[PDB]
């Protein structure tokens, strides 16, 4: 089956455009559901997980047209509440349906998600704030139900500031009777871009970005257009491609505010970085200068681009550490790093890199999406030539990664 | 040396005045240092480590005086720029005043924190903040020296959200030439008190609170009046009290907003909780539902109210499980818990608390502050009489923690 | 694809037939490698990864024959000494063919290893021992390469007590010059019946089964007949369902001295066992006591029934611990048993088992060859009826565990 | 109060007489409880937690002779069965005399020890031990309670190989009725050493050294004549000092078989080590070799070395790791090494040292006895001067540290 065949390439050179955040876009085209009306979503990213969560609300009765970056919604007639165990299992972003199902019918049933690669990922704090919503939970055989004969406003606080918990409770709440609550929220900025969905859709949430978000339920949304974020995470990818490449690449239709952390530790690995208004130059250093990461929730360094960074840190001049605190086994790329000749040891959460002269190509997998990406990061630099397989990790939430990466002079191609 | 006897007690009921915050007032001091002339700080509490961070001020050549929870500073000749090995030593804030040395005189040289009842503390993150700053930093014999020809305001970037290295790098920042960002702040109550002391002096901080703080430094600063905010952790230790002995307790003179995280799992434990403008009454369940917690920077759960909060657990009905992701070693406690009859075993940052009849008294350590607190909290429920040794862990943060139990109708004394 | 499908079960009572062990016949069947001659191997298990190695052999010229659980191998005319990256990415006990290799020829080149199901696994202490034999070691694209003039016995060290790194060095140490300690070795059966192996075709190996191993070389080693031990992880596997189920079962063909841990558990959680010369009767409790296990070098708890013992703790009564200290990753089924209504939640290597009245059927997927047993087991008393995808995992390392569990009374198919 | 005074040294270079193992002689002490006459003791080291353990055998009526190194008790009329909470609080081994108190006299009250310097500390597996030999157990204000008509010997498996609880078992058991196994036993040499005392006073213990021991049960035991087997920390400890100085020491009156993993770590440092009958000669590298620990029980490297060990690695040429899996919080001293110039972080059970070109002296404090024993080993090679505080720490388990480092060159004093 399909490989991405990546050479020890130049240093990448030129502009990539980015595309529209994958993690913005799965909870705002969840969010189409809560209104009685047609929303406009421009800037999707044209990714499998989008089809998926495309067909997640075709299955429920929603009307979904998809082209050329537009996707529109017309959510006026649901017919059903149901998400089918096929369907969370292909995508566990599918779990964010559960919200503005139960906001607008009163009862939903979803099924509970599973093994994941990166991690035993539960979804308690999603619950947490449905039942202070007023919504009884349930279990069957595998599906979670909760149902109310109305939401209600409510103060909640989560114990962790999770994104997906906070996108779950806010659509919900943005129906509920009355003013809810939500302490310790997440700070990401596909939580604004959220919000700001919400509100042009007649919401009323306020604090999105801060510790506190509070949400004064209406009792009835209308479809409105909206432009999703670009994505911050495809963007660093690329800048880590430049640092790690010794190259000069100019990343555009990005926010810089959402980037800060990895511009951060990228200059402080030596990188030279222009931030401008829609775009980021940067230029790698010539001596990769060893630095540690903590992986924090917003706007602490992202966990979706630690494996990105150990890539960087496998050739750095000393010693970096890599501490994972948001995921629990987020470290399943280390054993092919470790085939590439990396030197790298892992103990709890955290990981100790030793930074070796160069990798050497060889045949990996990915494990995961980000470690994927990684992956062929490493191949760039490697001697030789490197084959990555089961592709698909890094083709649901990457466009184009070889077309892009080809622009910027680098050697990689996908086989069927 | 002295005891405190703890003897199973009635219900706490009555109201308990809360005092200034321990850990706003101890920066704010630091602060008083960037002044060239007299500031006033109302709302003091009488502690032990007040009066230690007084004596630092002191040798490094400010006017303090203290009296009937006021304390003044005169900052206008200041003569040295040295924190001796023992003041930092008996009392780690100590560090605190690096900032607003290095800001004033260019130049500081200051004892270099050791070992600490809770952990392996580093102040690294200081340093970080420091080094963007301008100044160079050297080690000397355990004394970190920072110096500079002047500080220039700069980006930084926080890899944990430190609250000691947040406040230490804001006071430095706030007479440096140019704009200075703390990406990835602590958005701890504390910092806002800070922040706001520094306008009050002329400051130009913006945005303390959320997770990015702006400094743009002034030439000089002027002594202000300033009341402290009060002590959430005191409040929290009467509110937890009040659940465990299944008390009715109304705290004065405190900040709703300030107590979220402890309100709503106190709630989640049964407790009927009402937030007035200056007080909350907290009543106690009759059966304590078992809760999980999970320490995080504010507003996630406080890390100074895990000892307690354990604590509580050791007798609800049921398994909770505490997560200590702040400090490393913040688990000394539950040894002497155990010797008191409860059921806890830990694992890495994990303690799995299973819930017991009841505490039986016993000859129990204190091993640090909050522990110490939590220790008379099981001896007010424990049957029979409860000794604690090493009292000075308590008696540094808590003002007359016997007085205000006492007047709560509980049986405590402390013996000599 | 295919499927096993599990519904409730009545309890399983009678006895079933233990196979030979898969983790015994893996390293001696390497081992045969080493014979000029032929080796002739009884109570070979019928199973996959039993056929891979084969046919590594086969790769590297040996003659192999299975039949009706006897293997043959003649080893005289090996003609190869490489592990190609497919043999060892489908079963990573590949690489136990490097020591025998490296004793027979001074040069082996073998593919290393990657990412696993159950963590990073890496194979450092392989070749620390190589290294201490006298053996050079390099990396060239994915292969480790090992080479030498002559192996020479000497003294070396095993940080970890590795299962692998003590076969793997045992091995290559029988035809080395000289005399060989391993220091801190693996005391697992498996390391025994090995030894036993070694011993038989005219090897000078003692201590086997103690924390020291001593090897004497020998010039040339010839083919024997050996009798592999029985399966005590099937055998484990298979006792668990009888506490799990209420039943009660006569495990037939196994040896009480290699079960020791998961007898005292079983026990310590309510079952009545009787040990016996050649098998064991296993009889459930009617209530299951909440234990605690901790996964350790043998005799201490095998992570390799870690999974099992926790499906038997969900319905336990009360709480119960489970710490992994083997493998970094081992709890990917966590979040199916989840699915299925346990209630377990994860920190670190820690897991809070808290009993459930009963689970509920669900879809499923094993993670690994362990964890999709102790699904079957979930299954095998949860209510309604359980479907486990990615069976794969179950039948590279069970014989016949539908036919097998059929005639104990359970319902249970295989669909294709 | 009292320091010792460290300087920069020359290189460690003689002979140094290792005196009798702490920690053998705190169980053989105990064990002569079990016998009615007369035992003695030859090679007791002159340390103060002898002569508290010594005190608490005349608490309960023996009578105790110690001069020059010969420790003689009669145990033919105990009186009493109780240990007060004053002597266990001063050394937890106190709980040692449980066991045979609880064989005696079939009754016995022990102090349950609390908080340590190095971690929560239970000892859940001794009572364990004793309930599964028929004592009952009972917690009365923070003492336990065991009591039987009969001990009864009995199959019991330890969930972690604890020396502690293989101890106090096998003594209980060694007058017991019948037979005990000791499943997953320590394996370390104090354990034999403690075997052959019982041995020696008439018992029938097999096994002592291996993972299972075998107790057969005998009416009474009689004083013998013991010689305790040598400190192999203590050896271990001036192992390191000349590892670290670049000296040339011949350790005396020690056995290799015990020193197994500290002589291969030292070796793979760089070091030239000559292992002799009864002595071992350690001639330091001119540039230390980075190496990874990992602490284990026995063979595994000893957690009594680890701080040790840590010191060595702050000046190697690199990085290494340690790991601690025995113990939570042994990583205390971290902030002591760090304000001497070393380069070490932490996270969970790991440490990361990267090796400095020297360390500096500095005021420090020790933190627990071997911790306090590494930071006079940084003393020997920092420069400038080391004063190390909370010295009673290190007196209580090292005879005359002074005088034999200034015995092999070195410039070190105890000041009052
Ligand atoms: C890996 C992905 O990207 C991830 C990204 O890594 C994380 C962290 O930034 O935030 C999103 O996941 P998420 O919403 O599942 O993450 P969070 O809920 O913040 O999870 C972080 C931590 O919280 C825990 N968590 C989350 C929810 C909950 O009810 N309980 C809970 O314990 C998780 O198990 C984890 O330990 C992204 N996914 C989307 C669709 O936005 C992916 O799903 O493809
Ligand atoms: C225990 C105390 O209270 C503490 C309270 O527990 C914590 C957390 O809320 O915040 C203050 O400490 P702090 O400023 O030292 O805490 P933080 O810097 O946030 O430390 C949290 C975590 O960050 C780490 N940290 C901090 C600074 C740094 O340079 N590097 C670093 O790794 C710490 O080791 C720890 O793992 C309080 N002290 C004062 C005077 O405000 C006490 O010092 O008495
Ligand atoms: C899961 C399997 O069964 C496993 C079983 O779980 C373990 C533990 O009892 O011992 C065998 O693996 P193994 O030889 O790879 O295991 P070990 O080497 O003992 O690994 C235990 C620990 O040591 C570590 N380890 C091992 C070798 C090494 O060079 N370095 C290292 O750090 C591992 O990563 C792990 O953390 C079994 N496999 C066979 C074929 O005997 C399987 O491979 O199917
Ligand atoms: C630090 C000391 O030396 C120690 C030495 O570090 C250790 C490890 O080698 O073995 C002796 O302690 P010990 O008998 O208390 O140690 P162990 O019982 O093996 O403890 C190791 C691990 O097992 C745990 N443990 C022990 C007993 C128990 O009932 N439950 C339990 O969980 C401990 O908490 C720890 O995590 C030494 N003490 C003596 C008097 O022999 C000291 O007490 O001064
Ligand atoms: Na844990
Ligand atoms: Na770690």
């Amino acid at each position: 089956m399909a490989k991405i065949i990546v050479k020890k390439s130049n240093p990448l050179k030129g502009s990539v455009k980015i595309d529209g955040a994958k993690n913005a876009v799965l909870p705002i085209i969840a969010a189409t559901l809560l209104a009685n009306g047609k929303s406009t979503l421009n800037g999707v990213p044209n990714l499998r997980d989008v089809h998926v969560i495309s067909d997640l609300l075709r299955h429920v009765g929603a009307e979904v047209e998809y082209k050329e970056n537009t996707l529109t919604v017309d959510a006026s007639n649901i017919k059903t509440c149901e998400a089918p165990y096929e369907l969370v299992r292909k995508m566990r972003a599918s779990f964010l349906v559960m919200g503005p199902l139960l906001a607008r019918f009163n009862s939903t049933k979803i099924s509970m998600p599973g093994g994941s690669a990166i991690g035993t990922r539960p979804i308690d704090l999603h619950l947490k704030g449905f039942k202070a919503l007023g919504a009884k939970i349930e279990m069957d055989h595998g599906f979670v139900e909760a149902a109310t004969e109305k939401l209600v406003g409510n103060k909640l606080y989560l114990d962790f500031p999770s994104v997906g918990a906070t996108e779950n409770i806010m659509m919900a709440a943005s129906l509920a009777e009355g003013t809810t609550i939500i302490e310790n929220a997440a700070e990401e900025p596909e939580i604004v871009d959220l919000a700001n969905f919400l509100n042009e859709m007649g919401a009323d949430v306020k604090g999105a970005g801060t510790n506190t978000i509070k949400i004064k339920g209406v009792k009835e949304l209308k479809g409105a257009e909206h432009n999703v974020i670009p994505d911050r995470i495809e963007a660093a990818t690329y800048m880590v491609a430049a640092a790690m490449t010794k190259g000069d690449i100019t990343v555009e239709n990005v926010l810089m505010e959402h980037l800060k952390p990895v511009v951060a530790k990228l200059r402080e690995a030596g990188c030279e970085i222009t931030e401008m208004d829609n775009s980021v130059r940067v230029v790698g250093p010539k001596v990769l200068k060893p630095i540690d990461i903590k992986t924090l929730p917003h706007p602490g360094f992202p966990t979706d681009v630690q494996a990105q960074f150990m890539a960087m840190l496998t050739v750095a001049n000393g010693t970096g550490v890599v501490i994972e605190t948001v995921f629990e086994n987020r470290f399943m790329h280390v054993a092919e790093f470790n085939r590439m000749g990396a030197n790298i040891k892992i103990d709890g959460r955290s990981a100790v890199v030793n930074g070796v002269d160069e990798l050497h190509g060889a045949a990996v997998n990915a494990t995961d999406l980000r470690a994927g990406a990684a992956l062929i990061l490493c191949g760039l630099i490697a001697e030789g030539e490197t084959q990555i397989g089961e592709i698909y990790h890094i083709q649901r939430g990457y466009v184009d990664i070889d077309k892009k990466i080809t622009a910027l002079g680098g050697q990689i191609e996908i086989v069927e």
